C-alpha cells in the first residue's frame, strides 16, 4: 500500500515519464501498476521502476523508459551530486548480441536540457541472456562540435565489460564477466559533479569501489587523433567520427536522471548496429512483453540529491 | 533557544561573514554574541545579524556585513527563490545625509560569483535619523559591458523613497515618507528568479503588496539613451555612463544572500556621493559603534532557500 514518495524524501524533486508515456509532474503519493511502484521484500522497500523494450518513448528517444529526471537543473560549474542503492532485477531476455545496447538498462544519468541534449554519463547495467553475472559500466557521449549526427559515448567499464564487449553472432554471447554483479545484487553509485568536475564512485559488498574522475568543462576530444580505438571498433558499421567542442559541456544546462531507461528497443540492428538491438516486443503490447522477458526492471532502495562536493 | 539554526531549519544551505571579519561555512549550533545570534521577544524568536558601519570587510567592498550567503550557486536561466520575513531594528544614526546610501543596510541580494561580481538586486531599507518611517527600495546593478568601473545602480521605490532621494545638507533630511516602514515593522520579500525571470514581491501589515518584474537574460540598457534620469543626477560627481551587455546575467553563477550588510562606512562624501557615507566610525572600534548609533541590526523571522517557479 505505499507509495514510492513514502521510500524517497526528495520525490516531490522528481517528475517521471512511465514506459507507457505517462509524464507526472507530483509524484508525492502517486504510483502506477507495472510501472513505478513499491515492493516489500524480508526487512527493505524499494522503489520498482519496470518498463517494456517498446512503450510509449520520450520525443528524445527509441527507447522506452520508466524513469524520474530532475526538476531543478544546474550547470557542470555549479554541479550537483546524485546517490543511488539498488538492484537490477530484470533485463530483456531477447535482442541481438551483436549489437552493443542489447540486454541492457541505463539506472542514471546526467542529461543534457539544450543544445544536442546529449548525456555527460549513462550508467548501464548490461547481462546477456542466461548469464549469472552482468557487467556495469558507464557512458560518456560528446558534446559534439557541430551536427550531432556524428556523435558517439565512451564506454568505461566498472565490474564486468564495458559496451563494446559483444557476441560475434546475433545469438552466441561472450562468456559471463567473471567480476560482474548479478541480478538481484546491490549495488551503489554516486555521480558528483563538483566545479565542472564528474567525480563517480561505484561500490558494491564483496567487490571493488572503483572510482573515475572526468573534466566536463575541456574536451579530451577535440581532433580526430583522439578518438579512442573503442569508437574506431564499435562504431565502424556506423561510420561516427565525431569530434568534441573544446569545452565540452561547460556553461550547458543539465540535470539527473534515475530509474529503468531501457536500452533493449525492436528496432532492426540493420539500421544501426549499436543501438537497434532486434529484441523481441510483440508489436508493442506491454502485457505481452512483461509475460515473456522483453522489459527491464530495476529496485531502488535508496536516492538522494545533493550539492556538489569537494573530494576529501 | 539560542541557535539561529533551531529557527531556520536550512542554516546549512548558507555560509556566513561577520561583522569582525570571521568566515564560517557550517553555521548548525553556531552564535556571535554582537553579530549573530537570537533575540526572543513576546511570543516569537528571531535571527539576529548585527554588524558595525566599520569592522573587517570582504575583499569586494568597503561595507561591513554579518550575512548569509547561499552555498549552492546558480544561473539565472535555472532559477532560485528566496522568501524572507523580518524588520529592522536599527541603521546608522550618523553619515552625510546628502549621500545616498546612508542610514541604509541591505536585506537580500542575488550577487555574481564571477565576471564583474555585480548584484542582479540587492533590497535596502533606509531611515534617515529621526524619522518614524524608513523607505525600502531595491536596486538593479546593470552587468556592465566593458570596464566595471562605469557600472551603476538603479534604484526603485518599494515603499517611501528610492536611494536617490537625499538631504539638502549632510545634516538636515528630507521630509519623512508619507508611505514608509518604521523599525521593528515586519515586512517580507521575495525574490523568485524562473527560467532566467526575477519577479519580486514585497508585502507588510497594513501596506499594498508590491511586485516587479525585471529579465535578467535581456538588457534594457544596452545604449546610452536608455540610461534612466536617476543616474544622472545621482552619478553626476563620479563618471557612470556605462551601458550593459545585450544578455544582461545570462549564465552568468550568481548566489543569494541575506542578513546585514550595512552600507553607512566612514569614507568621504567627497570623494563619492552615492556610497561614501562619511559616518562616525570610531576608528573602527566595533564596542564604541554599537554604543553610539554606528550599526545596523536587522532580525529575520523566516529565511526560505527553493526553486523558481512559475508565477500564478
Ligand atoms: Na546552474
Amino acid at each position: 500500500t505505499k507509495y514510492p514518495s513514502e521510500l524517497i524524501p526528495q520525490m516531490d524533486e522528481w517528475k517521471i515519464l512511465l514506459g507507457d508515456g505517462t509524464h507526472k509532474e507530483d509524484l508525492v503519493n502517486y504510483a502506477k501498476d507495472d510501472f513505478f511502484y513499491v515492493e516489500h521484500e524480508n526487512e527493505t522497500d524499494w522503489v520498482v521502476f519496470k518498463t517494456p523494450n517498446s512503450g510509449i518513448t520520450s520525443r528524445t528517444s527509441s527507447n522506452t523508459r520508466t524513469e524520474l529526471g530532475q526538476k531543478k537543473h544546474w550547470i557542470p560549474e555549479t554541479g550537483g551530486k546524485l546517490n543511488a542503492t539498488l538492484k537490477v532485477q530484470h533485463v530483456s531476455t531477447s535482442g541481438d548480441a551483436r549489437v552493443a545496447a542489447s540486454y541492457s538498462v541505463v539506472v542514471g544519468q546526467i542529461h543534457s536540457d539544450e543544445g544536442h541534449e546529449n548525456e555527460p554519463i549513462k550508467i548501464f547495467y548490461k547481462k546477456f541472456p542466461g548469464h549469472t553475472k552482468g557487467s556495469v559500466f558507464w557512458n560518456y557521449e560528446i558534446n559534439t562540435k557541430g551536427d550531432n549526427s556524428k556523435r558517439w559515448d565512451y564506454s568505461t567499464a566498472v565490474w564486468g565489460y564495458d559496451m563494446s564487449v559483444v557476441g560475434p553472432t546475433a545469438t552466441s554471447y561472450p562468456e559471463e564477466p567473471e567480476d560482474g554483479i548479478a541480478l538481484g545484487e546491490e549495488f551503489s553509485y554516486e555521480i558528483n559533479v563538483y566545479e565542472g568536475i564528474m567525480y563517480l564512485t561505484f561500490s558494491s559488498e564483496g567487490h571493488k569501489t572503483i572510482k573515475f574522475t572526468k573534466n566536463l568543462l575541456k574536451s579530451n576530444f577535440t581532433k580526430k587523433s583522439d578518438i579512442p580505438q573503442q569508437i574506431k571498433t564499435l562504431y565502424a558499421s556506423i561510420g561516427r567520427d565525431g569530434i568534441e567542442r573544446e569545452n565540452a559541456y561547460a556553461g550547458e544546462i543539465q540535470y539527473f536522471k534515475l530509474g529503468a531507461y531501457n536500452q533493449t528497443n525492436g528496432k532492426s540492428p540493420e539500421d544501426n548496429l549499436v543501438w537497434s538491438t532486434g529484441a523481441d516486443v510483440y508489436d508493442g503490447d506491454i502485457a505481452k512483453q512483461y509475460a515473456n522477458g522483453s522489459y527491464a526492471e530495476v529496485w531502488f532502495k535508496e536516492a538522494t540529491l545533493g550539492s556538489g562536493s569537494a573530494p576529501e
